[PDB]
């Protein structure tokens, strides 16, 4: 119990209206067959086309809602729908495009699918509502056999060009014309009553319906995402390195530790409330202030209403000293705040498209979150870059041009002339800063925070 079995059932009553007179009993291993696949008794690492709930959940940045739509079925063009917004019409002779045969349309699924997917996944995961027309168009486009490696890296194969007979991975596929071994999931299996838009709107306004296979597609994948990441959450499940993880990872530490330790210097708070992740540590272990800690769990569908987390009668007292909410997102930040809140707008590679405006932020693990809202910050203001240090001027050990900033608050600085030490350090934290912000990451500050009052912690 790893893959999913092919002698599994298939409820095929979605199928029906498409394909009339389907078998009410019906396995994987017979559907594959009726797509007009010959798996070939095969042990060779593809033991199923179809995928389980939990390899799907695995392989999220894989996924590409797939949807088609009788446009007029052998007979008739049908309409190509794909997540990534592209709407292809095949014939058998938003961005919608003009009707071409399949030996054209293909080509056109290997480049969409190899720019879209080769700095996510080593895979394609197609998710479906499936109604019959997606699953029988499958024999046009998709190649079957034993897994394969790119024929030129070490890549497991995506693709399959019948010019050449040979195999490429997503990086190495241009002028292929096949997508080889993709995997597939139909959402309909999962025990919904009702039609797509009807589950689909239930927990999400953002997508709407054109009446057109893109907007299926879409609307299917979020879906699926909701049902996966949303209502269910694994935060056990970790996902492979993909980008700048762990430089972004290690960046936010040092923001974090940098920003607030600086708001203790300024503002001498005596007491600091940490609310959000219960896993939590001190981000400045020295400061002076009574640290005190609530646990709240990345909330993945509707932000945090700060009358739930406070009130309901603790310091209690939380317009007590400053509330440090680092990722931990609510509808409205209280003045007395110090916030990292994600942006969920931000264009990465980390960083899918989610359900209801929000995103799929994936980073080690998957963690759902709610839409960006700016009227959240409303009491506070945007932090201003700047970095601060007390460390002693002192080389130790970086090649130098002579530093000149106003936002290096050091001893050195003050009195005019910035140690090289002290302009290694700034130059580091300023490309870790940079790095967290292009991540998509945002910081606000009580609006009184002023990085003047930070020259008189030396004196
Ligand atoms: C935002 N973030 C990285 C998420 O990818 C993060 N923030 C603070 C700490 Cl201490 C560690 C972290 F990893
Ligand atoms: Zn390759
Ligand atoms: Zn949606
Ligand atoms: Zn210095």
């Amino acid at each position: 119990p790893t893959h999913l079995s092919v002698d599994t059932k298939f409820k095929t009553e979605g199928l029906c209206v498409d394909i009339p007179g389907i078998p009410k009993d019906m396995t994987y291993r017979r559907l594959i067959s009726m797509m007009g696949f010959k798996m070939n008794y095969q042990v060779n690492g593809y033991p199923n086309m179809f995928i389980t709930r939990e390899e799907a959940i695995r392989h999220v940045r894989a996924w590409i809602g797939f949807d088609v739509e009788g446009c007029h079925g052998t007979n008739l063009p049908l309409q190509l729908g794909f997540s990534t917004g592209v709407n292809l019409v095949a014939v058998p002779t938003p961005l919608m495009y003009k009707g071409l045969p399949w030996n054209v349309v293909r080509i056109k699924i290997v480049q969409m699918l190899s720019d879209t997917l080769k700095n996510l996944s080593d895979r394609v995961v197609f998710v479906l509502w499936a109604h019959g027309f997606e699953l029988t168009s499958m024999k046009y486009f998709v190649k079957i056999g034993p897994e394969r490696t790119c024929c030129l890296c070490d890549r497991r194969a995506t693709c399959f060009s019948t010019a050449s007979d040979t195999y490429a991975c997503w990086h190495h596929s241009i002028g292929f014309d096949y997508v080889y071994n993709p995997f597939m999931i139909d959402v309909q299996q999962w025990g919904f009553t009702g039609n797509l838009q009807s589950n689909h709107d239930l927990y999400c306004q953002v997508h709407g319906n054109a009446h057109v296979a893109s907007c299926d597609a879409i609307m299917t994948r979020c879906l699926a995402v909701h049902e996966c990441f949303v209502k269910r959450v694994d935060w056990t499940i970790e996902y492979p390195i993909i980008g700048d993880e762990l430089k972004i990872n290690a960046a936010c530490r040092k923001v974090q530790h940098m920003v607030v330790k600086a708001a203790l210097l300024a503002d001498k708070f005596p007491v600091l409330h940490d609310i959000g992740n219960p896993k939590a540590i001190k981000c400045v272990p020295q400061a002076d202030v009574e640290w005190k800690f609530y646990d709240a769990q990345p909330c993945s569908d509707k932000a945090y209403k700060i009358e739930e987390l406070f009130y309901s009668y603790h310091s209690d007292k939380f317009t007590d000293g400053v509330c440090l909410f680092w990722n931990c997102n609510v509808d409205r930040y209280p003045a007395n705040s110090i916030v990292c809140r994600f942006d969920t707008r931000v264009l990465s590679n980390l960083n899918l498209p989610g359900c209801d405006g929000g995103s799929l932020y994936v980073n080690k693990h998957a963690f759902h979150t709610p839409a960006f809202d700016k009227s959240a910050f409303v009491n506070l203001k945007q932090l201003p870059f700047f970095y601060y240090s007390d460390s002693p001027c002192e080389s130790h050990g970086i090649d130098y041009v002579p530093l000149k900033s106003a936002t290096c608050i050091t001893r050195c600085n003050l009195g005019g002339a910035v140690c090289r030490h002290h302009a290694n350090e700034y130059r580091l934290y300023l490309d870790a800063y940079n790095m967290m912000i292009s991540a998509g990451f945002s910081l606000w500050v009580y609006k009184q925070f002023d990085t003047y009052n930070l020259w008189n912690t030396f004196t």
